[PDB]
C-alpha cells in the first residue's frame, strides 16, 4: 500500500507484543486475555494489533459494535469476538453465522430476538451487570433471572459469559472499586449456575489485582503502552512500551522580516528575523486547534507552533534555516527530547485514550514488526 | 451499504446544491466556481459532495494533498482537480497521468521535478503567492521569475493559474484584507503574461466582494452551509442551508436512585429519581470528552449529557421514561429545537470548521438528494 503526503503515524507492533506477553506472564496460566481492539484498535489499526495480540498470548478479541466485529472477520481473523456494546435483535442471525458473541443486558431484547431467530448456529451471550458504572447492564434480580430463563428456553441461545466493568479502577483510592467488586460478587449469586467466562477487569484492575480477575481479563489501553491514568503509573508491575508516534516533514521554509503576520486571523507576528517552517498536518488530521500553543520536535529540538492551526497544515518557529524535507516529530522521540501522548493529552486537557483515536483516517499507519516495516495502511488509499 | 449500530450522520445534498447554485447566480458568467472538497469534503463525503457541486454550477474541484485527488478520480470524478497543498516532485508524473493540477511555490521544487519528469502528459501548475498568510507561497520577485522561467523552459510544464489566500477575509475589519489585495495586484506584475486562472477568494471574500475575485472563486465552508465567522453572518448575500446533522438512538433506559453514580470516575451523582439513557456514540466517533455538559435533543427536548463521555457511549438525563429506540439528535432539528454545528463549536471552544471534520470514519453518512434517501456510506 502507498501514500503521497509526508505525514504518517508509525505503530510499533513489537511494543504491543511485549505489553501483552508480559501480562500473560503476570496472570494465572487458567485466566485468559481478551484483547480489546475497539475504535480501530484505539486508532492503531484493528487487524494488525489483533494479529499481534493473539500471537503474544491473547485468545479472544473485543470490539464496541457489530460492524467492527464483522470488519475483523473480512480481514481474516477467526478468533472469538465479543461485541461489548449494544446490537440490534434483527442482527442476532448474522452475529451467529459469523461467530461473534454478544452483550445482553435487557430481557425485551431477547424477547424480540427469539422471535426472529431459530438456528442452526448458536449465539453466545455475555450478560452485562451494572455494579456502579451506570452505562449498560442489569441492575435487578427479577430482570437477571428473566434473561437467564429466556436464554435457557431457546435451544440456540447460550450464556457463555458474565461481566461487569469498573468506573474507578484507575484511581489510587480503591473505595468505589471495592463497592463494585463486592456488588458483582453479591450479583453473581442471583444466577442458577456460573457460566464458563466470568470477567470484570480492564487494564487498571488486571495490572493491579491479577488475583482478583476470575477467568478472563479485557485488556485495552495498556496493550498500546499507555497507562490507564497518570494516578497508577508507579503502581504498574512491568514497564509499558508506547506504540504510537506521529510524524511529518517540512514542506516549506522561509525567513520573515519583523512585522509580518502568520496564519488565520493573523494572530502571530514575528519580532526579529525568524525562520518559519510549514508542515502538512492540521485539525482534519486530528491535530486539533487547541494545540496552537504546543510544540513539535525538529532536528532534536523543541520548536513552537506559531499562529492558528489550519485544516491541513500548520506553521512552527524554526531555530534557523533548516532544509525542506526535515523530519518533524509531533508525538515521539527526536534525540534526547520526547513528546508523549500524555503530553499531548495534558495540553488538550484530555485522557491519553482520546489522542490516538482522533488521529484520523487521513493519516496513514506504518506498521513495524521485528524493527522493520511490515505494511502501510492508508485509509484513503487506492 | 448498511450499518449495524444506531448512530449515523445525515448529509443533505439539496442544501449543498442550493448553496452552490445561488453563488453561480450571484457571480459573473466568466467566473468559475472551484468547490473545495478537502478532508472528505469537510466530513460530509467527498464524491457525493463533488458530484452535487458540479451539477450545481461548479466546474472545478480542490483537494488538500495528492491522495485526496486520486481518491476522487478512482470514484469516477473526471472534473478538474487542483491540489492546494504540497506534493513530492517525484509524484508529478502521477499527478499528470491522472490529470491533477499541482500547487507550486518554490523554484527548487521545479528544478527537481524537471530532472525526474520528461513527459508525455502536460502538468498544469498553479503558482501560489504569499501575500500575508505566512503558510505556503512565493514572496519575492526573483523567486517568481525563476519559477515562471523553469515552467516556460520545460515542454510539458504549463502555468495555468496563480493565486493567493486571505488570512482575515471573514473579519469585519477589512484592513489586513485590503493590504493583501494590494500586495497581490502588485505581485501579479512579476509575471510576463497573466495566466488563464487567477484566483484569490475563499468562501468569505467571494460572498463579500464577488467582483474582486477575478475569474475563479474557491468555495468552501459556505457550500456546506456554515458561515466563515459569526461576524460575517449578516453581511452574506443569501441564506445558507445547513447540510450536516447527527443522530443516535437510546439503547438502554434505567431509573437511577439518589446517591447512584454514573460513568468514569463516578463524577455524576443522581440527586432525585432520574431516568438515564445510554446512546451509542462517544469520543472515538468524534463526540469529544469536552461535550460533557452539553444538551442533545430527545423527543423535542434538550437533555444533558451526564457523567463522563466514553469511547463509544455516553449517558443523558431523560425527561421521563422513554422507550429504547427513541431518536436522539446531537446536531440537527427535533421539532421545535435546533442544535447547529455552531452550537457544538461554541461548547468545544472552536470554529465550526473543526466539527464535522472530527465526526469520524466510524459514523456512517446517509445522503439525501431530491428529498429522498440516495445513498449510505459506511467506512468500516
Ligand atoms: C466493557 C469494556 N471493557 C474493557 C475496556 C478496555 O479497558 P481499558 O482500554 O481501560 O484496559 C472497555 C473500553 N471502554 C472505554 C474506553 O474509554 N472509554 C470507554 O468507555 C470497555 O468498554
Ligand atoms: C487555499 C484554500 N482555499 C480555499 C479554502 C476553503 O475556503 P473556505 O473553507 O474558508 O470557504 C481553503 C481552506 N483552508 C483552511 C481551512 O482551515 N484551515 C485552512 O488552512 C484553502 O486552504
Amino acid at each position: 500500500n502507498d501514500f503521497h503526503r509526508d505525514t504518517w503515524a508509525e505503530v510499533d507492533l513489537d511494543a504491543i507484543y511485549d505489553n501483552v506477553e508480559n501480562l500473560r506472564r503476570l496472570l494465572p496460566d487458567d485466566t485468559h486475555i481478551m484483547a480489546v481492539v475497539k475504535a480501530n484498535a484505539y486508532g492503531h489499526g484493528d487487524v494488525q494489533v489483533a494479529r499481534t495480540a493473539l500471537e503474544a498470548g491473547a485468545s479472544r478479541l473485543a470490539v464496541a459494535f457489530l460492524d467492527e466485529a464483522l470488519a475483523l472477520r473480512e480481514k481474516g481473523i477467526e478468533a472469538p469476538i465479543l461485541v461489548l456494546g449494544a446490537s440490534r435483535p434483527a442482527d442476532a442471525a448474522l452475529a451467529a453465522q459469523q461467530r461473534i458473541a454478544l452483550t445482553v443486558f435487557r430481557s425485551d431484547w431477547l424477547e424480540e430476538a427469539s422471535a426472529l431467530y431459530s438456528g442452526p448456529f448458536p449465539i453466545h451471550f455475555h450478560l452485562k451487570m451494572d455494579t456502579g458504572m451506570g452505562r449498560l447492564g442489569v441492575k435487578d434480580e427479577e430482570e437477571t433471572k428473566r434473561i437467564v430463563a429466556l436464554i435457557e428456553r431457546h435451544p440456540h441461545f447460550v450464556l457463555e459469559g458474565l461481566y461487569t466493568h469498573f468506573a474507578t479502577a484507575d484511581e489510587v483510592n480503591t473505595d468505589y472499586f471495592s463497592y463494585q467488586y463486592t456488588r458483582f460478587l453479591h450479583m453473581l449469586e442471583w444466577l442458577p449456575s456460573r457460566p464458563p467466562l466470568v470477567h470484570c477487569a480492564n487494564s487498571a484492575a488486571s495490572l493491579r489485582f491479577p488475583d482478583r480477575t476470575f477467568n478472563m481479563v479485557r485488556f485495552g489501553i495498556a496493550m498500546y503502552g499507555l497507562a490507564p491514568s497518570p494516578g497508577i503509573k508507579p503502581l504498574l508491575p512491568y514497564p509499558l512500551k508506547e506504540a504510537f508516534s506521529l510524524h511529518s516533514r517540512l514542506v516549506h521554509v522561509k525567513k520573515l522580516q519583523p512585522g509580518e503576520k502568520v496564519s488565520y486571523g493573523a494572530t502571530y507576528t514575528a519580532q526579529t528575523e525568524e525562520w518559519i517552517g510549514t508542515i502538512p498536518i492540521g485539525y482534519a488530521d486530528g491535530w486539533l486547534r487547541r494545540l496552537q500553543h504546543f510544540h513539535v520536535l525538529v532536528d532534536g529540538q523543541k520548536a513552537p507552533i506559531v499562529g492558528r492551526i489550519c485544516m491541513d497544515q500548520c506553521m512552527i518557529r524554526l531555530p534557523g534555516p533548516l532544509p525542506v524535507g526535515t523530519k518533524v516529530t509531533l508525538i515521539g522521540r527526536q534525540g534526547d527530547e520526547v513528546i508523549s501522548i500524555d503530553d499531548v493529552a495534558r495540553h488538550l486537557e484530555t485522557i491519553n485514550y482520546e489522542v490516538p483515536c482522533t488521529i484520523s483516517y487521513r493519516v496513514p499507519r506504518i506498521f513495524f514488526r521485528h524493527k522493520r516495516i511490515m505494511e502501510v495502511r492508508n485509509a484513503i488509499g487506492r
